[PDB]
This record gives C-alpha cells, sequence and structure tokens, in this order.
C-alpha cells in the first residue's frame, strides 16, 4: 500500500519476504511451514522479542518507495544496516518539488526556494553539468529511494524515529511506516508495542528505587492484576529483584 | 527445493524477495514495475555489475534452510553480511549424524565414544550445554541463512573457489545452482564478469600493454562477441 | 594485560585506539583534543549513553587476543560487528588443548579426548589432509583468535554474554573483557553499567504495574534520595507517570 | 596530520590503530608483535592482498576529520562500513561557508540570501531544525569518519576513479596520501594490485588466451620482475 506524508512525500511498500510465521518457522529451524496455533506462535514470537533472540526476526524483510526532502533522506540513511538506493542528482535532472512545512516551529522559504530552482535553471542551460547544477538547491528538495530492511533494524528504526526526540518530519514518515508493519506483521507488531515501544528502560539507580519502595510479593500482585503469569512474571520480578 | 550435500546434509530455498525485475526496478526507484524488454533489463543488469552499482543487487534476498557438519558451519558463518539462526545445542539434544567423508582428500570409533559420553553425562544429568562439550567437529549441525544477491554472490565467488575446503565449496556449489535458476539475467553477468572472469595486476597490465596492441586486442576482443560499452570499458583497462 | 578464563584460556588487549576522550571529542568534531573537564565529559558521555547517541562510542575500539573452546567462540562469533582472524584448522596442527571444567554443571571427558586426539595425530600420520584431520576433535578443544570490535559493539557484546541467561564459560571471557575495558575507559564503563547492564527494560504493563502502586510524589523522593535530580529525574518520572 | 581540500575543506587524521605490523601481526594471531623482516612482511602482505584474505586488513584503523560540502558527504556516506559523526543542524547553527568552484564544468547571490532567509528565520525564534532547510547542497558540513583499512580500501578504489565525481575524488586523493605514508607495506600492494589493476571478465581473457602462449606472456612478466608465486597466478588467470 502506499501512505502520504508531508506535502508531496510518500511511503510505499514494494515487497516483503515473510510475516509472523516466518519468524517462528526460522525460529524453529523447521523442514516446513515451522508454525502451530496462533497463540503458541504469538507466544514464541513475544518470548523472542523479551530475551532479545533476535535471529527469527531478521528473517523478515520489507522493501520501500520512500518520497522526502534530503534533510529528512540523511537522518535516515545514518542507519547503516538497510539497502538503499537513490535518485542521482548526477545524472537525473532534479523535479523542482520543495516540502513546504504547514507551519514553523519556535526554538521567505518560497522565495530562496525560487531563487535557488532559478539559479539551477540558469546553470543548467549554460552547459553546465548536471552533477554540479545541484548543489545550489536547498536541503528542503524531495528525493525518492527505496529502502530495503529486515524486521530487526525495522523495528530498531522505529523505536528512534518513532521518539518523541526524532524530528517530526522523519517521525511522520516512521509513523507511516509503522503503520504498514502492524498490518502486515501483527505479531510481531504486538510483541514490539507491548514490550519497546511503549515500555521503557530503568537505569541501575531506578531499579534501585523500585527495592526499597516495593518488595516482591507486593509487585507481583500488582502485575498479576494485570493479567502477567508463569514467565513473564517470573521475569518481570527477577527484572527489579533477581 | 531442496538440494543434497554431503552424506546427511542438504541446501534448501525456503524463501525469495524479488528476481531479475527486482534489481532493474530498483535501480530505477520504479512506481510501478520498473521492467522493460528483456534485452534493456539484461543489459541494464550486466552494466550495474560491471560498474560496482550493487545496491540494485541488494534489493534480492534468497533463505536457505542448510544442515551441515559443524566445522563447515563455522567457514560459512565467517561471513558476516548475512542473518543466521542455528538449533541451539544449548536448549535441545542433537541427533547421531556425523560427516562421514566418501574419500580422504576409525571415525566411527571416536563418534561412538563421543556420543556415548554424551548420553552419559547427559543421563547422569549433567547440563547440556556442557554435554555436547564431547562431541566431534563433524556432528552435522542446522540453520537458517538468509543473505541479499550481491553478498551471496561474494559468498559464491569465495567458496566456489579451489582454495576453499572441498566441503564448503559442495554446499557453495548447491547454492550455486539455485540462485541460477532464481535470478538468471543476473547469475549470467556474475558468471562472465566475477565468478569465471580474473583481476589482473599493473605489472600484468604493463605486460599486455607491452605485447598486445590497441588494434590487435579490440580485434579479437569484439570478433568474441564483445561490443558497446564494454568494448571500450576493456581497451582502456589495459590502453 | 592479560588476563586468564578457565583452565587454559586467557584475553589480552592488543591495541586500543581512543578513550574516554575520544567518545567526547568525536561527539563534538573537534580539530583538536576535544576534550573539556572529567565532570563535564563525564557528563557528556553519560548523556550519549542514555539517550542512545551511539556514533561516538564507535569512535573508541580494542583489539584483543583471546584463546576459548571452540564452541564458546562459535557463541562469541555469532556477533557479526566484530573483525576477527582465527588460526586454521586447515593450515596448523591443533595443538591438544583442551578445556577440562572446574565442575559439571547440573541441568570420560578425558576418554574421549585421549581418543580423539589419537585419532587424529593418527589420520595426520596417515597422510590424511589438515583441514579434514581436524574433524574429530571436540568442541571444547581450545583455539585461539584476534577480535576486533568498537565499544558501542562491545558494550552489546557485554550486556548479553554477562547475562545469566547467557552461558557460564564465555560469561567469564565477558567478566574478563569487561575489566580490561572498566580499567581503561571508567566514564564510558560507568555510564555503561548505569544505564544499561545494571539497568533493566520493562514493558507497558510492568509501567501500568509501578504507576499505580505508586505515586509521582513518592517515586520522586526515592529517585531523588539516592541522587537523581534534573532531566534524569525528569525522565525517570516521566517513563511512569507519562 | 591536516591536508586541504577544496577552497574551504581538509582532512585531517586524528588517530590511527596500527600500520603495516599489525596486518601482519594478526594474520598471525601473533602473542607478541608478531613482524619478521620489513621483506617478509611485505611480502606476506601482498599475499593476502592478492588471495583477498581480507580479515588482517581490518586490523587497522583509521580516524579522520572532515570538512566538505553536504553534497560531497552525501556521497561519501554511502559506504555504510564505517563509524560517522557529523554536526547536527539541530543543535548547532551552521556557519555561514561554501564550496565557491574555482571553475565550472550568481551563486554568491542565492548563498547569501539563503544565509540571510536562515538567519532572520533563526531571529524570528523559528527552530534550527527547521531553519537550516533553506541552505543549499554546496554548505560546508563537518564530521569524524572511522573506517578500517580493508573498507577504507574499498573506499579509495571507488571514490578515486575517473567515474567519482570530481570533488571527492579530490578527498579519496587527499586520504589516499595519508595512507601511503602511514601503512606503506599495505598501500603498495594496493597499487598494485586494485589501484592500477583491473578486472577482466571472461571473454577478455578468452581474447588474451589464443592471442598468447605461456611462454610469450612469461617472458613479459618475468621481463618485469615478476617469478615465484606471482607468475604462476598470472598464467593461470589466462591458461591454468
Ligand atoms: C538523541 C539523538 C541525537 C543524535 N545526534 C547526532 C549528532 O549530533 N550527529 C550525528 O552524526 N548523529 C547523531 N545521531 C544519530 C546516531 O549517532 C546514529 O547514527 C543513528 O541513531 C543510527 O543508530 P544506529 O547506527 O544504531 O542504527 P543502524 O545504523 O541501522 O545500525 C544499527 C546497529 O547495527 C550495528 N552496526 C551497523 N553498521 C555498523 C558499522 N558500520 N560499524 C559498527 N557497527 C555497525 C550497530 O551496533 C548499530 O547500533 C543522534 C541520535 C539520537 C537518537
Ligand atoms: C586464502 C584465504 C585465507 C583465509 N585465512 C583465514 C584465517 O587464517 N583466519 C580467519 O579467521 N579467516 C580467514 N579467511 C577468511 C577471510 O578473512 C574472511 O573472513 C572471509 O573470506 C569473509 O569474507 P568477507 O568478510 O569480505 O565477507 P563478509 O563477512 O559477508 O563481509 C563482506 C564485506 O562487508 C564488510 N563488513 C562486514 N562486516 C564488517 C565489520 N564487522 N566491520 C567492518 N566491515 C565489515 C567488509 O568490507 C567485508 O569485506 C581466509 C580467506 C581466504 C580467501
Ligand atoms: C536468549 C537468547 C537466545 C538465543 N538463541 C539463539 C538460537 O537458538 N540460535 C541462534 O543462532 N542464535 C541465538 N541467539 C543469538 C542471537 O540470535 C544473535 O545472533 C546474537 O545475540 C547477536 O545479537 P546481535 O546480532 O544483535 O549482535 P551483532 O551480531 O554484533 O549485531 C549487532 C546489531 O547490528 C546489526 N547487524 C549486525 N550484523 C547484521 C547483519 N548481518 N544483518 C543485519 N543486521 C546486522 C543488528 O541490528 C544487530 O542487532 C540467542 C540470543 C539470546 C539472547
Ligand atoms: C558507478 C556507480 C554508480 C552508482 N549509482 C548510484 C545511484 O544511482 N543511487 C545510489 O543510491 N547509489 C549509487 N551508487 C552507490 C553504490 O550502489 C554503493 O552504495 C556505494 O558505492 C557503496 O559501495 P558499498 O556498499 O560496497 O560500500 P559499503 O557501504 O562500505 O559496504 C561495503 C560492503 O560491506 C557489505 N555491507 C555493508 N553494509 C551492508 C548492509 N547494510 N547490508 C548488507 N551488506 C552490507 C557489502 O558486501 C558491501 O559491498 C553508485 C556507485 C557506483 C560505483
Amino acid at each position: 500500500l502506499t501512505i502520504p506524508v508531508l506535502d508531496k512525500g510518500f511511503v510505499r511498500l514494494v515487497d516483503q519476504m515473510g510475516d509472523d510465521r516466518a519468524i517462528v518457522q526460522a525460529a524453529r529451524v523447521s523442514y516446513g511451514e515451522g508454525t502451530k496455533t496462533v497463540r503458541e506462535d504469538a507466544a514464541l514470537i513475544d518470548y523472542l522479542m523479551r530475551h532479545r533472540h533476535t535471529s527469527p526476526f531478521e528473517m523478515v524483510v520489507f522493501k520501500f518507495h520512500v518520497k522526502a526532502p534530503i534533510f529528512v533522506a540523511r537522518q535516515w540513511f545514518r542507519h547503516r544496516t538497510a539497502s538503499v538506493n537513490e535518485i542521482s542528482g548526477r545524472y537525473s535532472i532534479l523535479k523542482e518539488e520543495f516540502y513546504e512545512p504547514e507551519a514553523f516551529r519556535k526554538q521567505l522559504l518560497r522565495k530562496v526556494q525560487q531563487e535557488a530552482y532559478g539559479a539551477y535553471r540558469a546553470l543548467l542551460e549554460k552547459g553546465v553539468a548536471r552533477e554540479m547544477a545541484r548543489m545550489v538547491l536547498p536541503l528542503n528538495l524531495y528525493t525518492e529511494f527505496y529502502w530495503k530492511q529486515d524486521l530487526h533494524n525495522l523495528f530498531h528504526f522505529l523505536k528512534l524515529r518513532l521518539a518523541p526526540e526524532a524530528q517530526w518530519e522523519i517521525r511522520q514518515y516512521a509513523r507511516a511506516i509503522a503503520e504498514i508493519v502492524k498490518e502486515r506483521v501483527p505479531l510481531a507488531w504486538a510483541a514490539f508495542e507491548e514490550h519497546l515501544l511503549e515500555g521503557a528502560f530503568l537505569s541501575r539507580t531506578e531499579l534501585r528505587a523500585l527495592r526499597g519502595l516495593l518488595t516482591p510479593e507486593v509487585y507481583e500482585k500488582a502485575l498479576s492484576s494485570l493479567g502477567l503469569g508463569g514467565s513473564r512474571l517470573k521475569e518481570a520480578l527477577e527484572k527489579v529483584f533477581g
């Protein structure tokens, strides 16, 4: 599917290798389908996410067609674990598409975009090579590329770009992607949402504050109260005390 | 697709993402199929290969289920650009199957003793993670292996080579056969430009420059089929 | 610079590029030393770590000479973000060096080893190729290699292999590495220990538990008590109470 | 130490882990120095480079401090096998510096308006992460770049080539100069087998075959000092 982002950008799922069944299959190193029952697979998938057994999640891959402003592309490319192919401003002539914000944030644009695209056109008409000509163009220029990444590293990407510390523009792109992943690998996504996205890492002193303020028994009741049992429960306790 | 390798192992294709069309499609950063006639695309594929524009080749991925003896897997795992998930000797119990070579480029004795001490330790209740410890390096293991085409070619170029230990090479042969059928246009380009090709040093080229002449070389090249940018490029590598 | 592990293994620092000052220098992109003050830098380091600004940590690199049992090596190499060069069992004669456990964990060795090695020299004596002959040796055979990895990934490796869930044998190796690293980049290690090794990751239901069992004002006092104040206290609090 | 590039850029060696000795030392998994004679270590380095035994080359690491135009940095960052930390336009205020090309293959006006708008945006209280989007691709950026010798070599092979864009080719030339000085043996081998060598497809080695003979080839090869294993290799690529 395709999803619009910003004024002129988008995210489109080009291909996909495997779904929730693939994670479980690779985890069981099966000769066949490697599946069982959905709550059993959800359980296994939940377990793998919890214990950082990441290999199984790398057996699923997504490939997208993304159109975005160069400044968003650069933050996106900071992620080295992916395969990318971008439209080169060296061979191709660049389309006059710019990202115009809904509104600027605290803490003229149209003009410089014009002058600049003017200069770009002028330079080109004088015969100046493309590769050099495109330098006078601003960072809000749109650009397209193919982004290929495995589920494990895509979750990593989402955790970072979905965080409120990531620049708003790229957050929106991460939201689009998150939506596509949620529909395509719902079980894996369920685990990701529960354990990482909606979770939090606590430093040593934080865990130490939990101790002193609470006892095992008390914590346990509170947890089971919410529906945790067996390993999940034991582990949750072993995270604070054991 | 489950090709056998060795007396008990095998290489099987679990899944694949994209084919020759995907290489071209990604190279063009298409909104649709991203294709054209099989002549333009195979041409584009050969070109990308030649010029090291390798990204497009990374847009195609294969995932195999492999069974091989541990000592073969250790060599296989030196390749880091891949994802793998193997049967943990920690969690599960290991089947009694070893690599019994057909010819040698007693072995029964050790395996039995080793597998014997295995059950022994297990029987006495020693942790599985320490029990398999006594198992020989020819014990069989199993794993899933996912890797993109570009890095798979790199894997093939290295493991198909005569220097590569024989066993690993068989496994590479198995894989190579599979890749060829699934990405024909790419396999060909890989077969002509890298696998069956070679890298020449500077003094090897000065030698060529000293024996042949441009005119001479051009004629022997083209008479063999080379034409187009491939001809100009091959002539520049030397002159 | 050498720390023995197990009965015949060890870990020795071969070289090192950069130290705490390198982390801080890179984060700044200096043309000079890039170092301010142990206080100010220790603060930048702790900041980068808890905020996942991992690139600066990749500017520090360690290279080790390791001797450990093959089986341990297999677990070690699962980590793909490192460079490694191992003595080949195709070119050399593996020295009859085996790992005899301190004690067996519950969840003849001498015999199998003896026999196995004898089969090895036998095959060699019969003229069998090295690469093949070594196939009859047990996974507990000692091997050697050089292992180079950057701080960021090294912390990753330590976080996983220091864990109780990890096999005892490799934990020991991790412990030796941890020592060496704690000595050379004290500030990075302190941050690591605080925000990852001794920290923990809590799921959504878990935080749901804490929130409810506690109250903002209270959690704040326990946190502040142990020293938390500032952005950390802010954060720590927000992780549980919106 | 510091090599200037273009009109305002530069390449600086910030630190280095190992030299030719570390390649050989690791290749040997040595308990100590793991080195021998400069002649044997050069021979061993040439063999590893020639047979693609690349792990040892990864034991050497270079850390650079680079200042280049954003568009140059974008090409540079295609290389994933490296660590980088760049000054962020989300935190600091970017300096007004551009790459005024000596000759092309107006620009001032756009750059001024651009920095002008950028400055006028900052003053209006606009957020840095947003204001810098009006700046052009020839704006100078800075970053640290850490890469091991093996990957660095791959990098120089591609960015030094005629195909590579001119501006990044100049940055590669600078890095090449520093590497040549610091790992001379590794460099000589890289120059000899890669940089100045060439890859020949099958039909190319086919054209060479028949159009010559093992003897007519060894002659010219030997007349260049080539002998031993190398000469056996040169011969088999065509025949063998
Ligand atoms: C709050 C915040 C502030 C930031 N500020 C800055 C800044 O000022 N300047 C700046 O340049 N960046 C900055 N970054 C970006 C950051 O440094 C990373 O480059 C980016 O977040 C990508 O994370 P990643 O590398 O782990 O993901 P990936 O690139 O996808 O890599 C994922 C993991 O794979 C491993 N890996 C992949 N490739 C390599 C490799 N070549 N070598 C070693 N290990 C590898 C690593 O363990 C890595 O963590 C900031 C990020 C955040 C969250
Ligand atoms: C003749 C010969 C002798 C050999 N002898 C030995 C030996 O004695 N001991 C031994 O251990 N190995 C030996 N090897 C193995 C060799 O050194 C490589 O480990 C193996 O060939 C894998 O090649 P690769 O790393 O390029 O493939 P990959 O592992 O898939 O990596 C591919 C490329 O990606 C990049 N890359 C991947 N991971 C990283 C990373 N973590 N950091 C930086 N860059 C990365 C590199 O550019 C690398 O070349 C030998 C190989 C040959 C051909
Ligand atoms: C509880 C538990 C159980 C496990 N069980 C098993 C098992 O049964 N079988 C098994 O084989 N393994 C198992 N593992 C190992 C696990 O699957 C990983 O292989 C290992 O933990 C390495 O983690 P890593 O890849 O993140 O570290 P690294 O290999 O150093 O990589 C670090 C990060 O860099 C990126 N990266 C590095 N290399 C690649 C690459 N080639 N492709 C894509 N991204 C890359 C990834 O984001 C990765 O997280 C288990 C681990 C745990 C904790
Ligand atoms: C003539 C030419 C034209 C080009 N045109 C374009 C273009 O139009 N658009 C465009 O986007 N790019 C283009 N490129 C860039 C090219 O596709 C590569 O991205 C770039 O040259 C880096 O090569 P590299 O990936 O091998 O270097 P590195 O990024 O350092 O990777 C080195 C090697 O390590 C391994 N590796 C590293 N990271 C990963 C990973 N995440 N997954 C799997 N394996 C990995 C691979 O084996 C890889 O070959 C072009 C290059 C050339 C030479």
